[PDB]
């Protein structure tokens, strides 16, 4: 059933890297090298997801080469993705999509392991890793294993809920988004090609894991309102639908009203950590700026999510001056309520 977006509140100015045009080339050669898809109108649709700009948003000042190399994962991602989903009118067992995830997480891991049956660009899955990984450190490509495990087992909860044709519960997807979009493997991403990586006490301390978790909600409920439209399942819109018992287009404000309260206490946090944030965590909540806007900035130009090729599913609600809910209490979903105690 059909909704009406309201305009995005970001007090982030949008941002690009200056050799945008020489990141887009080393991904589309890279995706002809591999062969990314089956035939041309295939390409053409994965050339047109814009993942190289998405990056490039995100990564302004970090060098082209690491920024393609990056983009390499999300273009494999959407490749992969429109393949396996796109796997017949009966909706994928559970029970045959673990076995397949679990070989993909662990080429992720160690690249060199093979396996009796390989889904198509299983090659380029080793290649974007490598390339990914080898001239990160150490505890970079921990951090790459841990989160690239983290959003493939993510996967499997999606997989889970779409067999059995039923909705989460809000606390339940507040709790699995995070994982099932992948933004920890998003961050891990964003330390390689920019050059930082937290230390174990900052990755470790309870305020600096409530920022991940609130910019990773929030950042994939965008995610979910810009898919709505071209959707038209676990998304927030039907997720809300469900809980309270309305309509999708009476679940919109209440949509709105959670995005608000996160990313208004994602921002009491940032306030919070970076007076005392050394050069890696002042890293990473540039990087999570550069997201915020990068996914509003390329969601509604990218064919991913709101563009057809023709009238676009979902056109640009506009800006918004201020965010409308302004509560400051915690969300009542005690699967992420504790990120409110973290607050200084």
């Amino acid at each position: 059933s059909a909704i009406e977006l309201l305009p995005f509140h970001c007090p982030f100015a949008a941002a690009v890297n200056p050799r945008l045009a020489e990141i887009e080339k080393l991904c589309v050669d890279w995706i002809d090298e591999f062969r990314l898809y089956q035939d041309d109108a295939q390409r053409e649709r994965l050339i047109a997801t814009k993942a190289a700009e998405l990056y490039a948003r995100a990564l302004p000042n970090a060098a082209p080469e690491r920024v393609a190399d990056v983009a390499k994962w999300l273009y494999w991602g959407f490749a992969t993705d429109d393949m396996v989903y796109d796997n017949g009118p009966v909706s994928v067992r559970a029970a045959d999509f673990l076995p397949l995830i679990v070989q993909l997480a662990r080429i992720a891991d160690e690249p060199r392991s093979r396996f009796g049956f390989e889904i198509p660009y299983t090659d380029a899955l080793r290649d974007l890793t490598v390339a990914i990984t080898a001239p990160a450190t150490p505890g970079q490509r921990i951090e790459w294993r841990s989160t690239a495990r983290a959003w493939f087992f993510g996967m499997s909860w999606d997989v889970a809920y779409a067999e059995r044709g039923e909705i989460p519960s809000l606390n339940d997807y507040l709790m699995m988004r995070m994982h099932t979009g992948g933004l920890a493997s998003w961050a891990a991403t964003l330390g390689i090609a920019d050059g930082f990586e937290l230390s174990a006490r900052d990755a470790d301390s309870p305020a600096v894991r409530a920022l991940l978790e609130s910019w990773s909600t929030f950042a994939l409920i965008i995610n979910d309102l810009m898919s709505y439209a071209k959707e038209i399942s676990s998304n927030i819109i039907t997720v809300i639908a469900r809980e309270l018992s309305c309509s999708p287009q009476e679940a919109v404000p209440h949509a709105y009203s959670i995005l608000d309260r996160i990313s208004g206490l994602f921002l009491r946090l940032r306030a919070d950590l970076l007076p005392g944030a050394d050069q890696n965590l002042r890293a990473l909540i540039a990087g999570m700026e550069h997201t915020w806007r990068a996914i509003l900035d390329w969601g509604f130009t990218s064919a991913r999510y709101t563009r057809r090729d023709s009238e676009p599913y979902q056109v640009f609600p506009g800006w918004a001056e201020q965010p409308h809910d302004t509560s400051p209490d915690p969300l009542p979903y005690p699967a992420i309520a504790w990120w409110w105690e973290q607050v200084a």
